């Protein structure tokens, strides 16, 4: 391996992508000045960008990738990716002994032998992990082994949902990231699509859809090394659970995955709610299907207040939404049954016949199309003519682009690339986990129209994840 | 969580930093159109970037992860991170299949004929291509139909290189996945034994795991031995051959052996122009702990007048005379440039007064009590005129260090993103040996307590640096 | 006879040479004013 010569044409786009992330950046400061514009008058500033802020977000991480592709070595640029794996690890240990929050107690920062006596972890190796995450933009450093927050982990502080979300990244799905090579070369793991022969079944050695292996109730003796090869909730090892009434424990994981939704949901699902028109529908009933703990109708209620919920999910998510998480973060709108639930197992006909939107957010992409097809078309035979259907999902583009999805300006990857790289993370946890599929527009129309469905519209929002607009073919 | 005002010191740093990346730019291309000027004379050009070059490509790599820092959402940059291992295994995947050696082979490769000549299914192997081609490894030049890109290319016929991915994709990823628990656990946590590691909780072993490496197992057992550690995923469908005692060794220690070539290519380059090594004359210079010798070999190259002795466990000194030098460089073994020795670096050192004792990744491996041995055992063998040069990562911190030249404000005095891979393997020797990468008041303090004294940091076109150590005498 | 590609160091002699032209003008125009003053 030799060094090769640049060309013309590299220097060329390296100039444009240049001159993109400069003209990027005179936006960007315009919007914020124009966010604290919004800020300070007082609704949407606290929770979204506006939309030239985000398509400057959006064109300049575009930017920053192929930047990083021009003027890198390959070789160090292999590597990088090679080992960028130990960055989360970095990342969730820090946030499983919940570091942003310690951080924030004091900030002048914090001397690291007291971080370590808070944490659990040994104060020369807490040192690398907290230095290896301020040089990647994560925490800051001080003074000599004093740390504190930045402007990015401060996001962490006091936000169960979203520090869910990075351990359910963390857990089950690291592990299953690591049987996944193992899992797609066997000739018999390797072509088949069942929720049931996973990387994840691997790890745990089970053979049961993870959905409900999350929902058992283990003995105490038995829990840390319940997972197998799957090492477990790093924090179990300090903190076990006293056995409930009938002297088991329940697994951590449960709890995680159903805040880790209204985690994720509104960092990416925040769009939905913004741009999408659902005032005019005046007093409607929106039946989230698959709608875990209801984080989606929590983001829906406090905006639109003429609407009305039902929320479908498994009993156990179901009692969690009703038990702790509603009660704490609007109990108003349970007291006036504005919001119901229901535990539904989503293959079966829906109970609710005719509803104006059932709203079905990160399901479909945790089943092959075998599955999905079904869950489309229990939900159909109980719409209305005038009923609406709207899948929250990715909708995947490519570095080539889409007939029906907006391409990124030249020189830029037509998918915006960088701007999407949770979204192809995502599309791994689903495949090492569920078997599932993030899907592109194609893959959409092929199992909606074997379900009887039509794809009225997509819906472009500001998120790398959309909505897709679905009636019957009627 | 509401979201938070920037700030005006959010916009005059991403202004600072943005004139920076746009400086660089301007650099860049011009040291770029002096090398097209230099390979078409035609050395160095072949090996590593110039100065003037490398100095833009860390300054604005170190721009470019502030500029993140300072436009992102926090939550979508945090759930970023979180999720990013993934593009370390969809890499992984496909240099593990030679995806990389396979389009080279050919205007683009349909995806269906690479699932046939790799064995992972078309539909899925898409997903972990276009993941890759989303950011800037390998591209995408029609309807599902792939072909190498200006970085993937590097990696054909590159059999150093891809085994320094597949060494980072097998091993280390079961350790790191076991690092949480092991940090916390109170037995483990506070060790720095090479012994209880993550590693050894992932193996479900006692040895260090240079001696596993080297265990001669039956077919029959292979595949599972590494208990939560999958093992190397090629071995489903390409068996190892049993050698001539009916044993297999085990794959690890190949590609561990082929990997610090790949790996000292990349980050150790610099070494061997950034010191003058042609002033020594007819040297002769000791790989302690050489591995196959794959530095060696990148100084063979280039300065006739040294000569070697290459220190090693028995089975890489093997690989290295069997497989290795044979097809790297023939001549060297026939006039006897190169002596092996099979050698443990905790005896003392079999060579006296040797010219250059070279100790590249090795101190990094282990913990400080174990170093202390190791620089003395090379000590009690250095005449005073000897030198000791060790090759490792001089970790400085996004707020200096005295002896390290800090990068231009705003930007991270260590040059922050620049520094990416040191940080990576900094959790791989914790997850896996205890080891650690060590700031220079670390090394000066391991360095004094075996005898010796640092004569010079010698800061080079590499984030790894050399220490240049002397007798306390 | 074909035309032929330009190579990297044809664009990046046309942008340094162009940035000379530039900080010339701005040296002329300046020496132009001292000259007439
Ligand atoms: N058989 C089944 N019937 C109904 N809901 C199910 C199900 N299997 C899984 N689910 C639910 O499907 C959801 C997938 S995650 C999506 C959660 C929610 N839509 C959000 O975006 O916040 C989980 O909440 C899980 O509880
Ligand atoms: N006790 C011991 N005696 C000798 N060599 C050892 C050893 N324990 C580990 N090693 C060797 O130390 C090396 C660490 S990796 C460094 C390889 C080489 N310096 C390079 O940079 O390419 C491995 O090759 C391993 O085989
Ligand atoms: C091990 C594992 C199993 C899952 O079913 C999910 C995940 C991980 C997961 O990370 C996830 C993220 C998300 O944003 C939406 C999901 O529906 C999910 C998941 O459904
Ligand atoms: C599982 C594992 C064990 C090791 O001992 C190493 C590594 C991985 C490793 O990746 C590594 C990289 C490197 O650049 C230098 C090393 O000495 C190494 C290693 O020594």
């Amino acid at each position: 391996m030799e060094r090769q010569p640049k060309s013309l044409s590299d220097a060329v786009q390296l100039l444009q992508t240049t001159e993109i992330i400069s003209k990027c950046t005179q936006t960007i400061i315009a919007e914020w000045s124009n966010e604290a514009e919004t800020f300070k008058k007082r609704g949407a500033e606290l929770v979204l960008p506006s939309h030239e802020l985000f398509n400057a977000q959006r064109t300049i991480t575009a930017a920053i990738g192929k930047l990083i592709e021009l003027v890198s070595e390959p070789s160090v640029r292999i590597l990088e990716i090679a080992g960028q794996y130990q960055e989360s690890r970095a990342l969730y240990i820090a946030v499983e002994r919940r570091i942003p929050d310690i951080l924030a107690s004091q900030e002048g920062g914090m001397p690291v032998k007291e971080l370590s006596s808070r944490t659990g972890i040994e104060h020369r190796k807490l040192s690398r992990i907290l230095r290896y995450l301020c040089s990647m933009g994560t925490f800051r450093q001080v003074g000599p082994d004093v740390f504190a927050n930045n402007t990015i982990s401060a996001c962490l502080v006091a936000n169960e949902p979203l520090r869910a979300y990075v351990r359910l990244t963390g857990s089950e799905a690291f592990t299953a990231s690591d049987r996944l090579p193992k899992t797609l070369l066997d000739p018999s793991t390797g072509p088949s699509y069942d929720v049931t022969r996973t990387a994840w079944q691997d790890a745990i050695g089970t053979t049961k859809p993870r959905w409900e292996w999350i929902e058992e109730r283990v003995e105490p003796d038995k829990l840390l090394d319940s997972g197998f090869h799957y090492p477990g909730i790093p924090s179990l090892i300090l903190e076990p659970q006293a056995p409930g009434e009938d002297g088991l424990v329940a697994r951590p994981e449960l709890e995680i995955m159903g805040l880790a939704m209204v985690g994720g949901g509104r960092v990416f699902g925040a769009a939905h709610v913004f741009d999408f028109p659902w005032a005019s529908l005046g007093n409607a009933l929106v039946v989230d299907v698959g709608g875990g703990v209801g984080g989606f109708a929590l983001q829906l209620s406090k905006v639109y207040p003429d609407l009305r919920f039902v929320i479908q999910d498994r009993g156990p998510v179901i009692q969690q939404a009703l038990e702790s998480v509603w009660p704490n973060e609007n109990p108003a709108a349970l007291k006036d049954q504005r919001v119901q639930f229901m535990e539904h197992s989503f293959f079966d006909k829906n109970p609710v016949e005719g509803a104006d939107v059932y709203y079905l957010r990160y399901v479909l992409h945790d089943w092959s199309d075998d599955y999905c097809v079904n869950i489309l078309s229990r939900i159909r035979e109980s719409m209305a003519p005038h009923s609406r259907l709207l899948i929250c999902e990715q909708v995947m583009n490519t570095t080539i682009g889409d007939p029906d999805l907006t391409s990124a300006p030249a020189p830029l990857p037509a998918n915006y690339g960088f701007h999407a790289r949770f979204s192809h993370s995502r599309d791994l946890t689903m495949m090492a986990a569920i078997n599932g599929i993030e899907r592109t527009p194609e893959e959409f129309k092929t199992i909606l129209k074997s379900a009887g469905l039509a794809l009225k519209q997509i819906w472009e929002c500001r998120s790398q994840v959309s909505l897709l607009e679905a009636v019957r073919a009627d």
